[PDB]
């Protein structure tokens, strides 16, 4: 029906806005979370790259010129964008420009020019012949010796004193000026002017020194003697003029100057940036211990400069590097040894040097002075043979220095350095310096690394002496044979030792967590490359696969890897796809705790029994609370759209699927509300706990997730027990479909299963938790108010139940309803109203917004509710608060008075009550009878109660049922005259009115008599009349005459009628509390049990975590490392086909080992040989599409790509890159074979290929979602390489052996060694093959296996025909050596998170017997414990004490089992007294210490088994702020040495430096020797001393501000209760067993009060209340409500006990809220109250037959008592006041007799006030 729907609604969301705290914290945490969610956003803001290539990296087996380039260049991977040449698939290169290659190659080039120029030999001939055609004729400037044929003056001149001239007159201080001036003026054609102007001694000797040049020609034209001489001049010209060509076009020694001046160009040189951009460009292109101190500075000036750490410790390695070597054997000895050969082809400098200094003073002789130095003086200064030099210098291209060359520095003399100095005497001072400089920064570097020692041991110690040393570069060790140089093994594995610190973790083969990204940072992550762990690998591999097949080296070995496409990297939003639902489930876990409190609210205070008692079915209800709770769920989930929608948190969203999913959750999540909600009582501890299990619900969806084992029909089983985790596979799906945008479809089917599932499992386990009545007849008569009365069992609950009670039929009665209708409840629900005990208030929902509610979902609107406000009007007058204060919380006193009104809603016309009045008797019960009687007075009214004072004030038909049969029924005095005891009249000697009344009338007897009191029973139905007028007028005169006071009446009240017709002392008292907590843990077991065994669980599965755990110290693995990891293929490109060599390696491959070692049996172990996969050459059919085959070769085959790859800007930012929308270039051939199916490349641009496959690929594994892991590791491309390479080898060799043969060869070991060494280098570099190697650090150790494959099948290619390849192989492995002592320390301090997580688990778990205790003593708080052992004189300083010694006593128990729990373990717990008495007084001392921290929360909570979850999560969270504060460092440590006051975080702290300890003590025992580390030693003393005095304090704090209901112990037995009752005070002594039957004597019940189990309902708690109130004999008892409660009969009992213990004497004071029971037993004395202080006697007299009759009998009531008032009349009954009360009973009571006697009247009788109305005038 909807209007009751609707007002159900309308409830709820009043619940929801009324309170007005709960509902804006629900709406701000969704937004807090959101706030903080975008402040970690902004502070991760996403990094965007583009793609990169990496240049080529060279391995020893290449070049050692590219090896050492590779080193110093590209040591960073730069990620240069394009495509690098060596990136190309012909042949690779990237140092082809470089200026230290172009050196090389020009001295290369003309060392072997100049040897075979025909020069030398021309030069020689050209000597010989000077020296044999003209002999000695030598021309200097003062000695023109000349040995010709006399054919152009051929005579000598000499320089003596005198000048000679052997030719004609010599003619001869006049003499000396021209011998300076043929001296100093002699050039090329200045003779004629040196004789024209030769001083001024002219004239007498010019003629002939004028003369004789014109014959001499001055050498211009004279070398033409014979053709042969010509010829071989113009040779020699032709020869030297080519030698200069080239000597110019080399170009390459200035630019080296260049460099060496521009380091050392000014004193102040910059050394920022152009020192290493000068360095770059010189070997590149554009884009401690103290041996030496020089070198010690040198080294230290280059790892302190800027932007060079990285190289330096690159270089480290490599010049002072290191290698052990563990065999022996001869034969591995020579592989060793080809190790060291092939390394030492570097050391040429050395030997540079010692021929440099050999070598200089011959050169400088030679240049200083020589035949040859002359020639050439001479040759270059002519006129016509200069000509030739200028056409010659500048033939080829051009040649800019010809006149420098022409004028060039000569040994004669200094010309000239005004314009510029550049001589070759610069050159050789500047190369002296440069070679110098060679020798001094070699020389620093060591030379020799070999070291062979057999054992392994020896080969670890001495690595540690090495590595302590500052000087280790790795070790090798292999398996071999007894000692033998013959016969090596044909498949030999290797091991590889070297430092952690520059090696790539073996532990793991992979980097774990994917992450998109090309991870090539050589820092950190690239440990292969600058570590030299690939160089040990190539050189072991050359080495040994030289030895075994002897061939030559023919192969050069490089390194790439795949260039990562453009990607923009989100490392939050792979976090938010990971684990949004963490955060989306917080903000609804707030929201379910909410709505659990209010649904655990509303059924806490019974109103779900009210809402089932008048109509309101359970599923329409039900249907209410859905609604209500989807409402502000289903808000929270569209304002999660919104805000992830946009702020680019989650673009790329369709709002339908997202929506539905969520709406889907909320409702699955609102039903586990329903479930979690079917089981608690207590609002907050509900919401707490429903809070924590919906999260621990939450935590295992991270761990299967996570494992993700056995994948299957478990998941979907598990997820049918489980929402958040298919919630989180969902989550899981649409983050996938976002990247792209199991079954999503599959999945919310059997999420509505689950749903369907758990609601129908919670309606199970909700059912699993004038009328008449024709039953022995009950009869309520349409109109005046009916009573209900019983004692003995049901009575009132059984007529209840089949009314209403969800007991339709019966409840074990007779099958008769009742009001004529027995088969449908709803139209009489509807007129019916219900009013139990319980009241109904509904918060704060004001007061009359009840009044509202009910009257629309029982009535209806427009008139009919208007009716509540008149009815309100009447009701209660209170306009004032109505609209200040409208909440019914603050209006207190009339809450029963207001449900009752409610019950007055609809149809008031069959109304039931049940105990109606409970309170403060007087007003409120004066109030309710007064509606009562001026609202219902029409109809059938039903109402129940035990006090029985309302039932005879209330004119009503009192009925009586004792065991379900009707005992009697009618009007007070109708049931009083046939069922009613005698007529009670009392006053205040006695044996003087005993006989007075007595003897006067024999009928008369006393019942009991108490101090100030005399009470007497006349029987009225024998005879009244008579006896009353002849006694109370001679009682009234005797009193007159005695000494008696006043006297009163009274009658039979209702409840006998119902009866019948139904110092020592302080040790004592420790010992007796002591007593109570040890038999309180011996039961309740649900309260100990629980807290002794779950402890032990919480270390069970601390000890389990802490032990199955692998180590996170264990680097080392033995790793086989197989180029295989779980399953994959690669690919071989056959690049620069020519069929040589090439087709050999090729061939190698493809046979039945393949690409490494799967012959024999298989020898790698896991894989196992799983030979399998035919070996063929095939494919897959390409798609047809559009014509891929000519539409992707449209003039696009080699550079081009078939598509593109669009930018990941803005538009789209997915992690991977922009697919083109093809699939590439036609899949190329494969090959099938070993299990993998590998990949054929010819042809093939790589680059542009392997991205797109790379795409291909992760967009594959994407679809099927295997946790998508790169799969493709690397390959390798063969082919041949620059064919521009200069002749081979043996052409170089040879060159050299001729230069020895020429210049004195020297046959010491000092040229020859250098000149040898020089060859091997330079033939070092020459390569007839090359290979490339394809790699990727995303796949960890994947390139020492493919170095180790491809070696591998090297040596299988080379393999001399000598047996099948299989039995040829080799294996690689690495293995890390054991750590120093500095890293193993460092390392044995590190976070353990392990360690982290056992402490908290286990002081999460210890943290909880104190919350036991305070639990308990907060539950014996509540004014039941404290307060009696204040009554008691406890002085509660004991109290407290003997409470502390209990608390530690049962924690030291659970320290014991605990301890014991660890002793389980071996290691935490070590045999002597180290770690286990620490332990245990640790332990000990955190029990000691957090119970009395926590003493005063049990003062602030007011209700128990709430502060239990407080305290536990308060403990969790100071546990956790300890725990991170631990994790603060990783910067003062001593302020976290200082929270101590947190007894808990200081407790674990002690144990993490427990573990660490013990740690650091095992590792450096195992590792070398020291002393034993002592737990206590110097530290914990100390901090267990001041943890303990911290303890003392709080103790004294908590007791000094500690001194700044039915007390009932709750599981606990008859017997032991009865027994501490006896034992609480009273000073037993031996009386212990007495005392307490003393008090069992007094209240009876021996056994059926007694032994029994736990607590009853209220009547037998109420007893023992009373039995232990009276403890002793004390002056007074105070007894607050004796008796308010179920009082069936305890009424009666307790009044008897009451008055007995008066009877004793003890004074009782009252002071109860129910009035009649108190001033009927106390005593100032009520009678004195009630007779002078009261109105008039009240008359009720009954008439029969007819009713006019009425009319006369108040007419003479008004006449002879004018002064009389009524206050009830109806048809033949009626009730009179008479104010009056004056003469005595007698006189009215005499004459009304013998009035009405007369008249009709049959019945009547006369009683006093009410005992309680006269309290009520006040």
């Amino acid at each position: 029906c909807w209007p009751q729907l609707r007002l159900l609604l309308w409830k709820n969301l009043t619940f929801r806005r009324r309170q007005t705290c709960q509902l804006l914290l629900e709406v701000a945490w969704p937004l807090f979370i959101f706030l903080i969610l975008i402040s970690v956003r902004l502070s991760y803001p996403p990094y965007e790259q583009h793609e990169c290539h990496f240049p080529n990296k060279a391995m020893p087996s290449a070049g050692t010129l590219p090896w050492v380039q590779g080193i110093i260049c590209n040591a960073n991977n730069p990620c240069f964008r394009y495509p690098t040449p060596g990136e190309a698939p012909g042949v690779v290169g990237n140092f082809n420009k470089s200026i230290v290659a172009r050196l090389f190659s020009d001295a290369r080039r003309l060392l072997l020019y100049s040897q075979k120029d025909t020069s030398m030999k021309d030069m020689r001939k050209v000597l010989r012949t000077l020296q044999q055609i003209k002999k000695s004729s030598s021309n200097l400037k003062l000695q023109d010796f000349l040995v010709d044929n006399e054919t152009f003056s051929g005579f000598l001149y000499h320089n003596l004193s005198l000048p000679k001239s052997t030719v004609d007159k010599m003619l001869r201080s006049k003499s000396e000026e021209m011998i300076q001036l043929g001296d100093q003026e002699v050039s090329e054609l200045c003779g004629l002017p040196r004789e024209k102007l030769a001083a001024a001694e002219r004239v007498l000797r010019s003629n002939m020194d004028i003369l004789k040049p014109i014959l001499r020609t001055l050498n211009s034209t004279s070398p033409f003697p014979s053709k042969e001489l010509a010829e071989a001049t113009k040779t020699l010209l032709h020869s030297l003029g080519t030698l200069a060509q080239e000597l110019f076009s080399m170009r390459s020694w200035s630019d080296m100057r260049q460099e060496v001046m521009f380091l050392t160009n000014v004193n102040s040189s910059s050394s920022s940036t152009q020192i290493y951009q000068a360095v770059s460009r010189i070997v590149c292109g554009h884009p401690d211990n103290s041996t030496t101190p020089y070198c010690n500075d040198l080294m230290k000036n280059l790892e302190s400069s800027p932007l060079s750490r990285i190289i330096w410790k690159a270089l480290k390695p490599l010049l002072v590097g290191k290698i052990l070597y563990t065999p022996d054997t001869p034969a591995t000895r020579q592989v060793m040894a080809e190790v060291n050969k092939t390394f030492q082809e570097l050391a040429v400098f050395h030997d540079l040097e010692g021929m440099w200094e050999e070598l200089s003073p011959k050169i400088w002789t030679f240049m200083e002075n020589s035949q040859e130095m002359d020639l050439v003086r001479m040759l270059l200064d002519s006129r016509d043979n200069d000509h030739f030099w200028e056409q010659q210098l500048d033939g080829l291209d051009w040649t800019a220095q010809d006149i420098v060359a022409f004028l060039a520095k000569h040994p004669e003399d200094v010309q000239s350095s005004n314009g510029s100095v550049y001589t070759w005497r610069e050159a050789f001072n500047e190369t002296n310096q440069a070679i110098r400089t060679i020798s001094r920064f070699m020389e620093c570097v060591n030379l020799n690394k070999l070291e062979p020692i057999a054992t392994e041991v020896w080969l670890i110690n001495k690595s540690m002496e090495l590595l302590d040393e500052r000087k280790f570069w790795a070790g090798i060790v292999f398996t071999g044979i007894t000692p033998g140089s013959i016969e090596l093994p044909h498949h030999v594995k290797y091991k590889i030792r070297m430092d952690i610190d520059n090696v790539e973790r073996t532990n793991k083969i992979k980097d774990g967590y994917w992450d998109p990204g090309p991870r090539a940072d050589p820092f950190e992550d690239m440990r292969y490359v600058w570590g030299g762990f690939a160089y040990l690998q190539d050189v072991v591999e050359q080495a040994i696969i030289r030895v075994l097949t002897g061939t030559e080296k023919k192969t050069g070995v490089y390194m790439q890897q795949m260039p990562y496409p453009c990607y923009v990297d989100d490392i939050f939003l792979r976090v938010m796809s990971r684990s949004m639902p963490l955060f989306m489930t917080l903000a609804w876990i707030y929201s379910v705790a909410v709505i659990i409190k209010g649904i655990v609210y509303e059924k806490e205070a019974r109103l779900k029994e009210t809402m089932r008692i008048m109509g309101l079915d359970n599923s329409i209800l039900w249907f209410s609370w859905f609604i209500s709770s989807l409402i502000p769920l289903l808000v929270s989930a569209g304002l999660l759209v919104v805000i992830l929608k946009l702020g680019n948190l989650l673009p790329y969203s369709d709002p339908s699927v997202v929506f539905v999913f969520l709406s889907v959750f909320a409702v699955v999540t609102i039903l586990q509300c329903f479930l979690i909600s079917t089981l608690f009582s207590r609002a907050n501890l509900a919401a707490a706990c429903g809070g924590i299990i919906y999260f621990t619900l939450y935590l295992p969806y991270v761990l299967c997730v996570a494992w993700q084992d056995y994948v299957g029909f478990t998941l979907k089983i598990f997820a049918s027990l489980l929402s958040p985790v298919a919630f989180g596979f969902g989550c899981e799906y649409f983050a996938l479909f976002e990247e792209q945008g199991f079954n999503l479809t599959t999945s919310v089917s059997m999420m509505l299963f689950d749903t369907f599932l758990y609601g129908v499992m919670t309606w199970y386990i909700e059912a699993v938790f004038n009328l008449v009545k024709v039953y022995r007849a009950l009869n309520f008569y349409e109109g005046q108010i009916t009573s209900f009365l019983g004692h003995n069992g049901a009575g009132k609950t059984t007529t209840m139940s089949i009314l209403t009670g969800l007991f339709p039929p019966t409840s074990g009665t007779a099958y008769i309803l009742g009001k004529d209708i027995r088969s449908e409840m709803s139209t009489i629900r509807q007129n019916l109203g219900v009013c139990p005990q319980h009241n109904v208030l509904f918060d704060m929902l004001t007061v009359e917004e009840h009044i509202w509610f009910y009257a629309r979902l029982k009535g209806l609107s427009e008139k009919h509710v208007k009716a509540e406000m008149e009815q309100m009007a009447l009701d209660v007058g209170l306009p004032s608060s109505k609209l200040k204060s409208k909440t019914s919380q603050l209006s207190g006193g009339m809450q029963r008075k207001l449900s009752v009104a409610l019950a007055f809603v609809g149809g008031s016309k069959v109304v039931i009550l049940d105990e109606p009045t409970a309170g403060v008797d007087p007003y409120s019960r004066r109030g309710i009878w007064e509606l009562l009687l001026k609202y219902r007075q029409g109809r059938t009214i039903i109402l129940s109660t035990h006090h029985m004072d309302e039932a005879d004030v209330l004119g009503d038909r009192i009925a009586i049922i004792s065991h379900g049969k009707l005992c009697c029924v009618g009007s007070s005095l109708f049931l009083k005259n046939q069922l009613g005891t005698g007529y009670y009249l009392t006053l205040v000697d006695v044996s003087a009115i005993s006989n007075l009344i007595r003897k006067h009338v024999s009928e008369a007897r006393l019942v009991e008599d108490i101090g100030h009191e005399l009470t007497y029973v006349l029987p009225y139905e024998a005879a009244k009349e008579g006896a009353f007028v002849e006694l109370f007028h001679e009682i009234d005169d005797r009193l007159s005459d005695l000494g008696i006071s006043s006297y009163g009446i009274s009658e039979t009240t209702l409840e006998e009628i119902f009866l019948k017709v139904a110092w020592k002392l302080t040790q004592q008292q420790f010992v007796a509390l002591l007593w109570k907590r040890l038999l309180i843990a011996r039961r309740s077991r649900k309260g100990f049990f629980a807290q002794i065994v779950l402890p032990a669980v919480f270390v069970c599965i601390a000890l389990v975590f802490s032990l199955i755990v692998p180590p996170f110290g264990k680097y080392p693995s033995l790793e086989l490392q197989p180029w295989m990891y779980n399953e994959q293929y690669t690919f071989v490109s056959n690049d620069a086909p020519e069929d040589t060599g090439t087709l050999e390696l090729l061939n190698a491959l493809t046979k039945d080992p393949g690409f490494g070692t799967r012959c024999m049996e298989g020898n790698p172990i896991p894989d196992t040989p799983c030979q399998a996969g035919e070996e063929e050459w095939t494919t897959a059919p390409v798609p047809q599409t559009i014509m891929d085959l000519f539409q992707n070769g449209n003039w696009t085959m080699q550079n081009p790509s078939p598509a593109c790859q669009c930018s990941s800007d803005k538009i789209k930012k997915m992690l991977p890159v922009c697919p083109p929308g093809a699939g590439g270039l036609p899949p190329p051939q494969r090959k099938q074979n070993t299990a993998d199916i590998l990949q054929d490349l010819t042809g093939r641009n790589i680059s542009d290929y392997l991205v797109k496959t790379y795409v291909q690929i992760i967009a594959k594994s994407l679809k099927n979602k295997i946790w998508v892991n790169e799969f493709r590791y690397g390959g390798f491309s063969l082919g041949v390489s620059n064919t521009q390479a200069l002749p081979p080898s043996q052409e170089v060799n040879d060159a050299i052996k001729q230069m020895k043969k020429h210049l004195k060869l020297a046959k010491d070991s000092s040229a020859d060694r250098f000149l040898n060494s020089l060859g091997r280098f330079m033939t070092g570099l020459d390569t007839k093959n090359n290979v490339k190697v394809w790699f990727n650090n995303k796949g960890w150790h994947a390139i020492s296996s493919f170095l180790n494959v491809i070696n591998n099948a090297i040596l299988r290619a080379n393999l001399q025909k000598g047996e099948n390849p299989s039995h040829y192989g080799i294996t690689a492995f690495n293995h890390p050596l054991n750590l120093t002592k500095q890293q193993l320390s460092e390392v044995a301090l590190m976070t353990t998170s392990v360690d982290v997580l056992v402490s908290i688990c286990v002081i999460f778990a210890m943290s909880f017997v104190p919350a036991s205790f305070v639990v308990f003593l907060i539950q014996e708080r509540v004014s039941k414990a404290k307060h009696l052992q204040f009554i008691s004189g406890v002085k509660p300083v004991i109290y407290w004490l003997s409470n502390f010694v209990w608390d530690m006593c049962n924690y030291v128990v659970p320290a014991t089992l605990v301890i014991i729990i660890f002793i389980c373990f071996q290691q935490k717990s070590y045999v002597s007294s180290t770690n286990l008495p620490v332990l245990a007084l640790l332990l000990l001392l955190y029990g000691w210490s957090i119970t009395p921290l926590m003493y005063p929360a049990s003062f602030v909570f007011k209700i128990p088994s709430t502060a239990y979850v407080v305290l536990t999560s308060v403990n969790l969270f100071i546990g956790i702020n300890g725990s991170v504060a631990t994790f603060v460092l990783e910067d003062i440590l001593k302020s976290v040495f200082l929270i101590f006051p947190h007894f808990c975080l200081g407790r674990g702290l002690i144990d993490m430096v427990k573990n660490q300890a013990m740690a650091d003590a095992l590792e450096r025992f195992g590792e070398n020797r020291f002393v034993s580390p002592l737990s206590w030693d110097l530290v914990g003393r100390n901090l267990f001393a001041m943890a303990v005095e911290g303890v003392v304090f709080f103790l004294i704090t908590v007791l000094i501000q500690y001194r700044f209901f039915d007390a009932i112990t709750e599981l606990l037995t008859g017997r032991e209760h009865v027994e501490f009752f006896a034992l609480l005070r009273g000073v037993p002594e031996k009386e212990v067993g007495k005392v307490g039957e003393w008090a069992i004597r007094k209240l009876g019940l021996v056994k059926y009060g007694e032994k029994y189990a736990g607590n009853y309902s209220g009547g037998n708690k109420r007893k023992l209340s009373t039995a232990m109130a009276l403890i002793g004999g004390p002056p007074v008892v105070f007894l607050d409500e004796p008796t308010t409660g179920m009082d069936p009969k305890a009424r009666r009992f307790l009044w008897n006990c009451a008055l007995s213990v008066v009877k004793e004497g003890r004074s009782v004071v009252l002071t109860s809220h129910s009035m009649e029971e108190c001033e009927a037993l106390c005593t100032g004395s009520v009678q004195h109250l009630k007779n002078r202080f009261g109105d008039g006697y009240t008359i009720v007299v009954r008439i029969a037959g007819s009713n006019p009759d009425l009319k006369p009998v108040q007419d003479f009531f008004g006449l002879a008592f004018p002064g009389s008032v009524l206050k009830e009349k109806h048809r033949n009954m009626l009730q009179y006041q008479l104010p009056s009360s004056l003469s005595s009973l007698a006189r009215i009571f005499s004459i009304l007799s013998q009035s009405k006697k007369r008249l009709h009247i049959e019945d009547y009788s006369v009683s006093q006030t009410t005992l309680d109305q006269v309290f009520v005038n006040f």
